[PDB]
């Protein structure tokens, strides 16, 4: 059958006929005119049957020959007489209005159907979620129009209360009184809550319109919206997305669904509203304008297992303000006053006439109502009686079922609703049991209820009581709500790769990626040994600091608005801002070094980035405050996070904004002072006591209170608790300044004798200078040996991939083996006696010497470049050149386009030769830089200096060049004039930045390198290794400076968030907005005193009777 | 259509040949010079506009392999038929 | 246009109309040139086909390619990129 | 040093636990030099009824602005009994 509904679902056809009235119409011949009229006591003519139990029988008489005997004319049940049969009407329907085509879901099932089939129905095939909420709609019809400030209330009200609660209105469906309402609410509140509301009409297959359309299995079947003139007949509504067209007989018969409705108000109850949640899910009932078998209707709800509550709308109609009164002058929960019948009475019978036989059996579907006033709720429109009926719904259900709170939260939870929670839940009074805001917590938290870990925070919730091991495992080990696939793919890649089907994940396996995340040295709290053994055995379950541990957490599962809750909350607010923007920095590039349907990347490298900032801009907060504090708040050890170090931590993620933050750039200005003071000192006198040592002693040092908040190393520090003399040389030679002059002035006299060896004669055996340059090279490298080894990360092949990737240490490396070639082949080899360069040998090792030196200019580069204007135009050389290249191509080719025709046409007789390569490339190169060769243009002219190349063509060439330097010259180089130009501040900008960053691993590199430059250097390792075989920079804080300094710390987050809002508060932008909100609330209410006030002056001539 | 007119039941043959055989509102003044150039050059005086001429305009104006609803032969023979 | 289906394949037949009705009007001899206007309704157009595949494609980016390459089957078999390509309409 | 489990506050304080015998002089000088407190320029020693339970909207707005104002402005010590309620839990 190709639909499930097919096989499961079925129709009535009413198989059986019988006689109506037995009277027929008029009109003396009477057996063919009961064909022509007879209703069955199904209700059809004899003819519309069409049955094939009565197809072929109207030939006979029909159905029941004769009379059939009084009594069994009183037999037509439709389960003896009317057939289940296959479906025949389900499709989309369509309806015709202004740009909104919309559609349905009819079904066309029997009445008999198992409630079971129905809810699959629903949820599988129509591809429904589960509600959270089911508001079904109990009212009267052809209610003309609801006054005008009324329709607004319960427009907007319901559908708030329906887009919230993810919930099944359940409706009639007929486009007459409350499907007509519902429907109308509908379309002034839609587009915000299109996709969300599911509007179930249950119809029934009698009162409907184009019933014989609907018909046909599997159709976009056709619908109208123009109401047929004349008909009391019912046309289905506008904006009902689904409909339940239930038959058992024909047209009238408008009390064959209402049993099924029931069904469906039953079988939601029994589904539990969320995984986590034993709560079943809610059921309402919504009453506005009724009818007489409303109030029936209502008391069946108040007397059931459970009590599925009433929401009445007072002030809209009869039933309602009927109801409304009634239960309002009732007892607490009971009788009236001295008897309220003769009103009462009276009000049910301008209503209804029922007239003291009946209208008092009201007043006994009238007292169970109003005595159960608990379960019922009513909506005083006009009165902000709980400001639209979205409170009152929700709130119906969480006041009327005598329940704990911990249910009533729980609900809320699942509703996604703190107000109902925070003002109807946690009002005064309440009173909770130990651990049960706990396990709403734990469900807030698992859910990714943000607002609600807020609030049961505010309330009283401690997470540090909270937090323990077994739970904050759990947390790790949920799929109830947003979570980072990847996290299994991470936990993977750390457990060797094999992952068997249930694996819980550990702690242990979450502090294993964390460690792999944040690379390096990072030793977390989850790895340790202190850990391991508590950890495996099972205050001490709980963790000294949580919100330390579920900000990992929230991460890790890629939850940044809880990541963004739980940062605020607690300490070490910039250190976990940079640790976080490393975890995803690590999570984005392994998903991006991955296969995957959604890179999951740009949304981590964005939230990196919004951890990032976050850094940058509470240490510009800090830097405004203190700045001798701010530097302390880059350098002091953490302790909760591996011993390491907010600067430290930005490094590892390359975030540059902090490092080229003018504070960092302090302090590193400062670590490269050291105990000198450059403010009261000049350079000149730097170099001069690194060549006069005694001018050490007359220059300025720092007192240890100016050294405070730099990062010492030990030695260093103990040499602060005592100026002098042999402490005074010590604080001069190891400055990382002084380090630096004392290595420059090395390398340029390095230079100025490797240039002396390369220019002066190179005899058989090297000269004092190329003993003292071999001297230098060979200790240098030595030196870049040690900086390897000793560098970080102990995989040897991290350190490597490291220092090979900056690029003059990849110079380096060809520059210390190049020349290591050049002398085995200079000094390995056999002087010819007669005249040098005989020996190829030594030619090949002078003229490596004479290529290698170009290593050692550029590396002057590295020295320029540790000025703050010299070096970024360093930079950005190598930026343009890398960004220039694709116009050097160009500019490449035609080059060739010249040089290949112009070395034809001139030398047409040559054989193949390497000088062919040469020959189509030197003299169109060299004319890119203003040499015209102008006397060997026209090769055939009198002043011509090729006057043997003159021959058949040549005549071409002339015309060619003047092309091709057109192109080069007046096209080619000046549109890279004009490239430059236009790129030149924001590589500018860039090389600034990368400069400023690049800066920490410089100056930091020189407190680490020894006292001696290369050619002495060799003492220094010597020392180096003999104590080595016989025995970075810390910042030590007192422990009041670490008191002053974590109030510091805490003092200038809050400076943050507050001004934060302070500006957003103060803006235009703001200040329009809520402006032009009040000014809405406030017009309204003018024309309502408005309103009042002719109600006063209306007053003045009544008064005066 | 807010209320309800069904653009479906609505919109038929000899009425959309109306719609494009009116004076009375903004017209195309060049709809009849497009029409012209592709008929050949001639327009009788009355040349009631049919919905085979415009579906010439618009392959015309879209261009290419364009075939239009109107100069299929499923709506040639329908169309004179009625 | 904002009623019925196939909202971006009619905004690039329109801008397509449009187009070839503004090149008409500027080869052709009369008083009121009628290009302008109709150019800029053709750029009016051509600007809700972009707008509605910035839609698609900050929604899902595989399937607002499907909306580029599906056979239309009221408009000749054609798709809404090649009436995009037949029109110039490079944004 | 208490500590408060609230929204994003560590709410702190500063409990002394001392014999009611203790001379008036040395509360002076724990609140002054080893609470490092500045000597006010007002001290407003509200007094009231326990278990109050909530003020009328308007009431509570205005003396927690008012309140607030006078001793934000004037730096003031608003001495109070402590307790959860009433007094303490307005304040
Ligand atoms: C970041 C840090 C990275 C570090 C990177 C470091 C990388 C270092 C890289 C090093 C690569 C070194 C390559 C040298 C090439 C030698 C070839 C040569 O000259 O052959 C000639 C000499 O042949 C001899 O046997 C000469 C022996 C005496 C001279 C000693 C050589 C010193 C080598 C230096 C040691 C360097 C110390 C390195 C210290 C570091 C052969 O030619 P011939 O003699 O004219 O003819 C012979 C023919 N016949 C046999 C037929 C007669
Ligand atoms: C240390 C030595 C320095 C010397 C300079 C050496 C060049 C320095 C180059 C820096 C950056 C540019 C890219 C790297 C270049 C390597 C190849 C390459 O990328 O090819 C590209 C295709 O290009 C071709 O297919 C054409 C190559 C023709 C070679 C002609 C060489 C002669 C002229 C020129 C020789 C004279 C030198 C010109 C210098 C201005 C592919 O690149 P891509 O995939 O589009 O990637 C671009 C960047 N992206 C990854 C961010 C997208
Ligand atoms: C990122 C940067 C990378 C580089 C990228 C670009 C690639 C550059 C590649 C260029 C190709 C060069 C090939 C050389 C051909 C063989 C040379 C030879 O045999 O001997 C010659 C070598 O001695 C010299 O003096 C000439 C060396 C060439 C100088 C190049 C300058 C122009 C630069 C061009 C730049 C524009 C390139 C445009 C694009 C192609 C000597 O003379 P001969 O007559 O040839 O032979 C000896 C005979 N004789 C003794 C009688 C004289
Ligand atoms: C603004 C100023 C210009 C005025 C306008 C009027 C135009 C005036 C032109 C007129 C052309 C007629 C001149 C030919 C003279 C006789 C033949 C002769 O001597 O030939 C000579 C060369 O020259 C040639 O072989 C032919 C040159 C043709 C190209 C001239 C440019 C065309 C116009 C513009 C093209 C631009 C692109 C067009 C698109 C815009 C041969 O002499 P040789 O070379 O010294 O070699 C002899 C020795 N051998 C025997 C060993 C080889
Ligand atoms: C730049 C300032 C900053 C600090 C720089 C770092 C400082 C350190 C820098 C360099 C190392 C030390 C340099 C001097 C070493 C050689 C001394 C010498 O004379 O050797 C040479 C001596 O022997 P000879 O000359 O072969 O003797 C021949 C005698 N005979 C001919 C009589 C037999
Ligand atoms: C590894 C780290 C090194 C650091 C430096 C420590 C080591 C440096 C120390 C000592 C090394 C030098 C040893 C000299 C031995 C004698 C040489 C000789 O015979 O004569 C030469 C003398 O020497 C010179 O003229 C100097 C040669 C080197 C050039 C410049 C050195 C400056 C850099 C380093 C110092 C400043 C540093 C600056 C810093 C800002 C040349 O003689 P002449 O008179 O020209 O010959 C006549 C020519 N005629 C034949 C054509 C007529
Ligand atoms: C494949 C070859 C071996 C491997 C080399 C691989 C490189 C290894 C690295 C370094 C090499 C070690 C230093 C130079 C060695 C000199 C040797 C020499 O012959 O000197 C001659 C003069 O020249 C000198 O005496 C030069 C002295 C200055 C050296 C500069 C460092 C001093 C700084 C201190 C700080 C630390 C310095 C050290 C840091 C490493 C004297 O020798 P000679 O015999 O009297 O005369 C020459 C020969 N003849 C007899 C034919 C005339
Ligand atoms: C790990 C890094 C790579 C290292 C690579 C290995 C490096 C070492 C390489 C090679 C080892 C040395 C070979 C010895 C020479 C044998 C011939 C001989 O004895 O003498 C002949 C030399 O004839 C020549 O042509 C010599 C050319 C030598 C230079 C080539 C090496 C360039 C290295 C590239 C730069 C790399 C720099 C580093 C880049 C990072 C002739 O001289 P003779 O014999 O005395 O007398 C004449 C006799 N005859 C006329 C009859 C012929
Ligand atoms: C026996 C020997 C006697 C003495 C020898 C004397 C030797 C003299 C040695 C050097 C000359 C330069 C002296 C000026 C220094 C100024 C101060 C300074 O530090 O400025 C900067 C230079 O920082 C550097 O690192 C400069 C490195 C220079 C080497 C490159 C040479 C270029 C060669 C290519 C040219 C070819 C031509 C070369 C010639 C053929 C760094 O400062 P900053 O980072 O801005 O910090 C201050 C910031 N503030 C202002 C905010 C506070
Ligand atoms: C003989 C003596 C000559 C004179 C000595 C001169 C010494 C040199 C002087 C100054 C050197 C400048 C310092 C560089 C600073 C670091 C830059 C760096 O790390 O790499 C930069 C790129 O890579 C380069 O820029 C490569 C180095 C450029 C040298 C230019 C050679 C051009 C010649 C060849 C043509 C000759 C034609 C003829 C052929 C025969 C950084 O680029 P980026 O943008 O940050 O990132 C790249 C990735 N991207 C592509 C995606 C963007
Ligand atoms: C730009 C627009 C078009 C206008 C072009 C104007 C056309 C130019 C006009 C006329 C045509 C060219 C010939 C005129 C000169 C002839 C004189 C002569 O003999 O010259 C030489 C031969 O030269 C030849 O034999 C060349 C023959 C044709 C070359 C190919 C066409 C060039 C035009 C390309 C156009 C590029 C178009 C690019 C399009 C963007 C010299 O010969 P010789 O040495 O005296 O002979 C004796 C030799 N012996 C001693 C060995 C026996
Ligand atoms: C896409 C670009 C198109 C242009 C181009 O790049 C690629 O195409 C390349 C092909 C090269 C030639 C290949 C073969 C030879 C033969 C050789 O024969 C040895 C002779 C003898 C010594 O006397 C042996 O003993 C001499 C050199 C020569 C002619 C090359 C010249 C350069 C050329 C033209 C290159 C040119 C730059
Ligand atoms: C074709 C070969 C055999 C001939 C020699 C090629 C030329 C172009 C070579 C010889 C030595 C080379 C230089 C050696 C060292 C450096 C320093 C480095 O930081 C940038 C490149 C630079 C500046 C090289 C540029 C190219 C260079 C000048």
């Amino acid at each position: 059958q190709k639909s499930w509904i097919e096989s499961t679902l079925t129709k009535r056809e009413c198989v059986y006929i019988i006689p109506s009235s037995k009277d027929p119409h008029r009109c003396l011949p009477g057996c063919q005119i009961c064909q022509q009229l007879v209703r069955c006591f199904c209700g059809r003519l004899v003819k519309q049957h069409a049955c094939f139990t009565a197809s072929l029988a109207m030939k006979y008489s029909d159905v029941k020959l004769g009379e059939h005997f009084n009594q069994a004319i009183e037999e037509w049940s439709v389960e003896k007489h009317t057939e289940q049969s296959p479906t025949d009407a389900y499709g989309v329907i369509n309806f015709q209005g202004g740009s909104h085509s919309y559609r349905a879901k009819y079904v066309r099932l029997s009445y008999d159907t198992k409630p079971e089939i129905i809810l699959q129905l629903l949820l599988k095939e129509w591809q429904m979620e589960l509600p959270k909420l089911v508001i079904s709609v109990h009212g009267g019809m052809q209610k003309f129009e609801l006054h005008p400030r009324i329709k607004q209330l319960l427009g907007k009200g319901l559908i708030k209360a329906a887009v919230t609660t993810g919930a099944w209105i359940l409706t009639g469906g007929v486009n007459t009184g409350v499907a007509k309402h519902v429907g109308d609410a509908l379309k002034e509140h839609a587009s915000r809550s299109s996709r969300k509301i599911c509007t179930i009409g249950i119809a029934p297959w009698g009162v409907i319109e184009n019933r014989n359309d609907l018909v046909g299995r599997d159709v976009v079947a056709p619908y109208q919206t123009l109401l047929n003139p004349l008909s009391k007949l019912n046309v289905l509504n506008n904006l009902h997305s689904h409909f339940i067209l239930v038959d058992d007989g024909t047209v009238g018969k408008y009390g064959a669904e209402v049993r099924l409705r029931r069904e469906l108000e039953k079988t939601i109850n029994q589904q539990r509203i969320h995984a986590r949640i034993g709560q079943g899910v809610p059921v309402v009932a919504l009453i506005f304008e009724g009818g007489p078998n409303v109030i029936l209707t209502v008391l069946e709800y108040l007397q059931e297992s459970p009590p599925v509550p009433v929401v009445v709308c007072e002030g809209t109609g009869r039933a309602a303000d009927l109801l409304a009164y009634i239960h309002k002058q009732t007892e607490e929960g009971g009788n009236l006053p001295d008897a309220a019948e003769p009103d009462i009475i009276s009000t049910i019978k301008k209503t209804f006439n029922f007239g003291q036989s009946e209208a008092v059996h009201l007043f006994q579907t009238m007292m169970e109502c109003m005595k159960k006033k608990e379960l019922i709720t009513v909506f005083h429109i006009g009165s902000e009686d709980h400001q639209d009926i979205d409170v009152a719904i929700l709130t119906a259900l969480l006041k009327g079922t005598n329940a704990s709170a911990f249910d009533q939260l729980i609900l809320t939870l699942a509703w996604d609703r703190v107000d109902i929670a925070k003002n109807h839940v946690f009002v005064y009074g309440q009173q909770w049991l130990v651990g049960s805001l706990e396990q709403a917590m734990l469900d807030a938290l698992v859910m990714d209820r943000v607002s609600f870990v807020k609030l049961l925070i505010e309330n009283g919730v401690s997470m540090h009581k909270f937090l323990t091991i077994p739970r904050l495992e759990e947390l790790y080990n949920t799929k109830q709500g947003p979570t980072n696939p990847m996290l299994f793919h991470l936990i993977r890649d750390v457990k060797q790769g094999n992952l068997p089907p249930g694996y819980k994940i550990t702690l242990i396996d979450i502090g294993l990626v964390i460690e792999y995340l944040m690379g390096g040295t990072y030793r977390c709290t989850y790895t340790r040994k202190r850990f391991r053994l508590i950890y495996n055995s099972l205050e001490t379950k709980r963790f000294p600091y949580p919100l330390n541990e579920l900000l990992i957490w929230a991460c890790l599962m890629k939850r940044q608005v809880m990541a963004r809750f739980l940062w605020q909350h607690g300490e070490e607010s910039m250190a976990k801002a940079l640790v976080a923007c490393k975890i995803y920095r690590s999570m984005a590039y392994e998903a991006k070094q991955s296969d995957l349907v959604d890179d999951t990347s740009e949304e981590l490298k964005q939230y990196s980035n919004d951890f990032g900032q976050l850094a940058v801009e509470l240490l510009e907060q800090s830097f405004r405050q203190d700045e001798t504090m701010a530097m302390k708040l880059l350098t002091y050890e953490l302790k909760n996070w591996s011993n390491s170090t907010c600067l430290k931590l930005a490094v590892s993620s390359r975030l540059r904004p902090f490092v080229a933050h003018t504070c960092t750039q302090m302090l590193l200005s400062d670590m490269w002072m050291g105990r000198l003071n450059m403010r009261k000192n000049s350079w000149y006198k730097v170099i001069l006591s690194i060549l006069v040592p005694p001018a050490i002693l007359m220059l300025e040092y720092k007192t240890k209170a100016e050294m405070s908040h730099i990062p010492q190393s030990q030695d260093a520090h103990q040499m602060t608790m005592e100026l002098p003399i042999t402490r005074k040389f010590y604080a001069f030679y190891h400055a990382p300044i002084v380090k630096f002059w004392f290595n420059t002035l090395a390398y340029l006299g390095f230079l100025m004798l490797y240039t002396f060896v390369v220019l002066v004669k190179m005899e058989q055996l090297p000269s004092v200078q190329e003993w003292i340059v071999i001297a230098y090279i060979f200790t240098y490298a030595i030196e870049k040996v040690r900086e390897v080894f000793m560098s970080e990360a102990g995989k040897i092949s991290q350190k490597i991939k490291v220092w090979f990737s900056d690029y003059f240490n990849v110079s380096d490396t060809i520059a210390i083996i190049s020349f290591f070639v050049g002398f085995g082949l200079r000094f390995g080899a056999k002087w010819n006696y007669i005249n040098a360069y005989d020996n190829h040998v030594f030619v090949a090792g002078r003229l490596i010497y004479c290529l290698n030196i170009i290593f050692w200019y550029v590396r002057l580069l590295d020295f320029l470049a540790v000025n703050q204007q010299a070096g970024p135009y360093v930079m950005m050389i190598g930026k343009m050149v890398a960004n220039m290249f694709y116009i050097v191509v160009i500019m490449a080719l035609v080059l060739l386009s010249f040089g290949v025709p112009r070395k034809a046409i001139l030398y047409p007789h040559e054989e193949p030769s390497w000088s062919l390569a040469k020959d189509i490339v030197f003299h169109p190169y060299w004319m890119i830089f203003g040499e015209v060769y102008a006397y060997e243009i026209d090769v055939c002219a009198n002043d011509s200096t090729l006057p043997t190349i003159c021959g058949p063509g040549t005549w071409l060439t002339p015309f060619l060049q003047a092309v091709y330097l057109f192109v080069q010259y007046i096209i080619m180089v000046n549109l890279l004039i004009a490239f430059f130009n236009n790129v030149y501040l924001q590589v500018k900008a860039i090389s600034n930045i990368v400069w400023k960053y690049q800066r920490y691993h410089f100056i930091m590199a020189y407190h680490e390198k020894p006292v001696l430059p290369p050619p002495l250097i060799i003492l220094s390792h010597i020392v180096s290794l003999f104590c080595c075989v016989c025995k970075g920079p810390k910042l030590f804080l007192t422990e009041e400076d670490q008191k002053k300094l974590h109030d510091f710390e805490e003092q200038c987050v809050e400076m943050y968030f507050d001004e934060k809002d302070d500006k957003f508060n103060s803006g235009s932008e703001e200040r329009i907005r809520v402006t032009f909100e009040r000014v809405e609330q406030m017009s309204i209410q003018i024309k309502e005193v408005g309103d009042r006030v002719n109600y006063i002056k209306r007053s003045l001539q009544s008064l005066d009777s």
